[PDB]
């Protein structure tokens, strides 16, 4: 590759060597484990850069990571890109065979695997190819990542390619019958960087990253780059700390003893924080957590606004940067009480700088933003995945009508505010309406003797796909499918026949199947019970 | 695309329209249930394309079938290439999960199965994606196909385009974690099929397929194009009868009432044939049946003989057209009795024209034809996949060297002939030296009390991969592994350790593994025990 | 040139070195000259390009052959194509100007040329240029060529190049003024052999080729490649003969000492043959000669068939590979007596796998297949020139229409046989039909006092170009004209007024111009009498 000056490329190495602010001193902290400043940071990046070069890493290759948050991750999220390779982030939360699957499909050259996680690999070592080395990682001195650092020089030079060479992948379930494979490049990396940092930085008061900041990663970091979050924390020079296991007690205690500032996680972490009893006597009034993993509930956020925590919540959906919206008060939003706080801070939001975001019908139609009038968000952005890798027709329908589609049912605000009501395949279709069934599920779990519910659609010939729904009783309860008929028929103001209360069919089930990350199966019960 | 008409592209509607002999009044017969001339042939050929082109099947597009030998299938084998689709061949005998991921794999748009073949699909059906039409088949009136070619005219113009552009795919288990895709263009199954042609058409008086032949294919026809017979018998203008699901007892009347000459089946069917009752008393001396699944034995070929059967082998492996080698007895080897008949008849054979087929080792040395040197095979044909469908490394395993790599291990003699001794993964690494694990399995076989054996390596330090024998017992039957050890102690002539014979290390084992196809795990074994 | 493996050519290097049979052992034999087994021939194929290559011969480099059949020719068949120059083939029955006019238009860089035809050169020697050496020819120790092989090895290295290099040229008179250029290149010739063997070589037990059957060409082997027979027979292995000099006792002494068992002559040397009183004696019933020279009759193949001779014909014209068509006779047409058994024999032959072969009118309207309305016949198959070399007008009327036009007016049965009437432009044109002018000839020839008969014709306003014959009378007779008008008035059953009987002006002539090779000059006529 030759490369005239002039012509700049986006690349991470700019984003870790030219940075908005650079301190030597500042240190990176593996919990309890390690801690070393920035200079050795960077000294290690160059290190792994020549352990890669020397196991025979080339430009095209793809090295596959698998393991918690720690500094071995944020020095896997700078050199194997640096380098020109490809790095897959393995979802360690899936079954083995989906792992097995996607292995296959990247065709990974060199796997670096922390140690706990080797009885997965166990059982589905013998059925992988196309792999040279495993590398295991370790939380002591035995650690052969750091074995392979030590006998390394500090310098490297790092080569300059174009910035649409791609940088990391990963996979997604979604709704298909195999993991889904997304890719971004160095340019698109950077400019979502540049773009979150634009948006969530310039902030008056309120919900804002700063150089003053101390980061720490609650979200799997595997997923969706973590909310990109350590590539703009390195480039702000903040300390970073990284908890490794998300033990509730080891969290709240690095939060109470690094004086952490800034923070992401998902609604269940944060609510098992929250009612842990070592919180019930430690600050909070410096946190400003970000909910970004599904639907963070107005009880979370009230709750969480009575310990003075600046929580608000973001959109992100692993084909999509992830960045899309979040949430932001303007200076007459922050003097409401904590009823109207928790009412905005629980939305999707507005979204950041150069992203479009229309809603829209299967007509393309561009429905109105009304604030009532729900449809499907189509986005347009520059860190949006341009296909997915090695597929065709689903590559066609991620990409149709010129936008792409997230598969999510909302109505946008004439401010801007967007409300995410539901998911489109979710979307029953009774005569020629569509209501959101996770409304009715909210209802149904409104009833005191309720545990869990879920509702779905079933075929009808005048009235198309009519609800159902499934319900899980609690601890010696036992009440009959018409009392939950009836308690749902009680409330008032919806549109269909009266309040379209005549066909809930509720049904109590003893368990409800989940997927193995913790999701409703709705789509397995579309299969059991119809 | 635009074509000189000087410029001659060999495609497979030349194959159908200009064929070596086309009589009118000659009859494709489905067994018992349809039977029509090679006019209504044609016809319904080209009611199937006009057929395929109103459900918006395109040059690109993949249509997928799943059902048995049948008239259905040859026309599938025809209308689906010139329309410029690719036909892809499904593998009944593969796993739900197999299947479903070859179907994901190749991205089929129209799936035609079978009836009895629907509660496959109904465990997949969900996770299925990219199919917008199902055609279910039937032996009965009732079927979809045939109420589909009704509706069409009998008029269609078939288009003219590249003789590159793929025609066939089907899926290959192998030793691979997942299936992997060999496909094939219009020219290569051209030039197979007249290669082949020239090769057997032209022997003087033994195993030679004329125009006087009436065919019937014994082989699953999935698998291997039923090794190319389908294509070359539409060209000879023959009689072609398709028995459907492979009952012995079908098959016997099928040969009886419709004179069969030519046919190609597997050791088991053929055993089944020889050993049914009903063929004891029925003539057989006009029968040239070839023997290609694998490894054709010496005793079975034998009892066949005694019968007046033209009994031969042939070799071809699924992603070399497949025919490669096919025996060939000369006029001096025709008057030699049973014994030396079923000597030769049982062996890999001598290449077929326009196949190089060269002995080689690691280091591509090229070993000579001596007669008892083995190596690995490596060819060079006019109809090799060029790699597997979206495959990268085992692509580059595939043609490493310059050469296709079979992974089988056999011996050339000076003459030509080819004996194949083992797998390149079943060889076992005994010091310096590799010695075959078929041998050893034979020869613990012919113990009186043994049902079944598999041998395997296990490693050692100092004498490397060494080996390990699974029998067994018969009913009633309790020898000791020291009796086993004794008696292939008691064999002599072979290399290595006086006989090799301190480290048979034979177990006893109620069962053994097995595919889903019928083939013994070694690989899980491998597993298993060590 | 590079190429990956992956890619095939179809080269003439394959043909011989990727046989469907081999045998060491098999020789090539030139009557009582030379002997020597399969060995030896590919030994001096590689000196022979050894000597080539050290003479400076490149791979656009053209050498010029010019003698008898035998093993050097069929050496110079394979090893002048195979190092990539052309092997340009000479005429040597041609004018010394046109044979001269060949050799400056081709522009041959080496002449091999035999001893007895040195006197033809020496009188063009001083208009040759660009020819830099003389191989001169012999029969005994003292031949070049000979002298040439021994200085070299029998080692060599033959490359691969693409497919569509030119191998071969000849040059055809025809109708045109100067001979015109026609060339193949390997693919074709390669894809000739595999046609051709696949066609002849399936027949069930009538006129095919197998691995059993001795050859020898009676064809001068410089005209059409020999119909490609040389190349067939050595990719079988078989033994092959070559005479010399086509004397009547030295072919008959060959066919019974060597066994001949296949052949392919004219009927001007099959006569001979069989008038011979050597002949008288001798054994024919193993021997299968083809007729190809041009209009087999029924009377020399009937007195053929009294022989137990398997004499049948076929098809091809020098721009087209050379073969279309042969006859094949099916297993009912064999039960049918001598006079059926000529009448189908003697047809020109239904055609070969992979040709077209529609019959047209000016309008390219392609006229039905009848059995009676004949048109001209035109052709598309993978062995066809695509046009004159260094010739441009002359390649568009080639192939005008989009087909390659034979020149060779003929009627098809609805079967599939093909019976050729006469020439295109010997198709005389009497008001709006056209009635050919071997029938004429050939009831002009019945006449007891008749010799020889040429039917041309002449102008004539209102009914267009009407007939006239010219007739030369035998020994001691004179007819006079009114006599051949009134035996040709005699006739019955044809078309046009009456019988077409007012206007065939025969005419007595003690002689009638032939061309060089011994064909009627119809055109010098045109010439000469109108």
């Amino acid at each position: 590759y030759v490369n005239d000056p002039s012509n700049y490329q986006l690349l991470i190495k700019n984003l870790l060597f030219s940075p908005v602010a650079f301190n030597p001193e500042q240190e990176i902290v593996y919990a309890n484990h390690r801690r070393h400043s920035y200079k050795t940071f960077h000294d290690r990046v160059r290190q792994f850069a020549n352990a890669l070069t020397k196991m025979g890493v080339k430009k095209g290759d793809t090295v596959a990571v698998m393991d918690y948050d720690s500094h071995r991750y944020l020095e896997c999220y700078f050199a194997i890109p640096m380098i020109g390779a490809k790095l897959h982030m393995i979802n360690v939360r899936l079954s083995p065979e989906q792992i097995l699957y996607t292995i296959d499909h990247a065709e990974d050259d060199i796997i670096l695997i922390h140690e706990e996680f080797l009885p997965i690999l166990d059982q589905i070592k013998g059925r992988i190819d196309t792999v040279t080395r495993y590398v295991v990682l370790r939380d002591d001195e035995e650690c052969e990542y750091e074995r392979l650092l030590e006998q390394e020089s500090t310098e490297y030079n790092f080569p300059d390619f174009d910035e649409n060479t791609v940088a990391t992948t990963f996979y997604t379930t979604g709704t298909t019958g195999f993991p889904k494979g997304v890719f971004f490049t160095h340019r698109q990396l950077v400019l979502h960087t540049m773009g979150i940092l634009s948006t969530i930085g310039t902030n008056a008061s309120q919900g804002r990253l700063h150089q003053g900041d101390i980061y720490m990663p609650i979200t799997p970091m595997f997923h969706v780059h973590a909310w990109g979050l350590p590539y703009m924390a390195t480039m702000l020079g903040v300390k970073q700390v990284y908890p490794g296991k998300y033990v509730p007690d080891v969290l709240l205690n690095l939060i109470e003893q690094e004086k952490v500032t800034f923070s992401h996680c998902v609604p269940t972490i944060l609510h098992l924080l929250l009612s842990s009893p070592k919180s019930k006597a430690m600050d909070f009034s410096g946190w400003k957590v970000v909910i970004g993993g599904a639907a963070l509930p107005k009880a979370l956020c009230k709750s969480a606004l009575e310990r003075d925590i600046d929580v608000f919540a973001g959109y992100g959906m692993s084909e999509t940067g992830p960045i899309l919206s979040i949430v932001q008060l303007t200076p007459e939003q922050l003097e409401l009480d904590v009823d109207q706080q928790a009412e905005y801070r629980s939305k999707t939001g507005k979204k950041v700088a150069l992203v479009e975001a229309y809603i829209v019908d299967e007509d393309m139609n561009k429905l109105p933003h009304d604030g009532e009038t729900a449809g499907e968000i189509v986005v347009r952005a520059p860190w949006l995945t341009p296909n997915y890798y090695k597929d065709n027709k689903n590559s066609k329908a991620l990409w149709r009508g010129g936008y792409l589609h997230t598969g999510d049912v909302a109505h946008i605000d004439d401010e801007g505010f967007i409300k995410i009501t539901d998911r489109v395949k979710d979307m029953i279709k009774i005569s020629g309406e569509w209501v959101s069934s996770l409304e009715l599920e909210d209802i149904l779990h409104q009833h005191q003797s309720v545990s869990e519910v879920a509702v779905i659609g079933m075929p009808h010939n005048k009235w198309g796909e009519v609800p159902l729904a499934l319900v899980t009783l609690k601890e010696d309860a036992q009440v009959t499918e018409k009392e939950l008929l009836g308690f749902a028929k009680d409330f008032i103001n919806k549109g269909i026949l009266a309040r379209e209360a005549l066909l809930l069919k509720v049904k109590i089930v003893d368990e409800i199947a989940k997927t193995s990350v913790g999701k409703v199966d709705k789509k397995e019960l579309r299969k059991l019970h119809l």
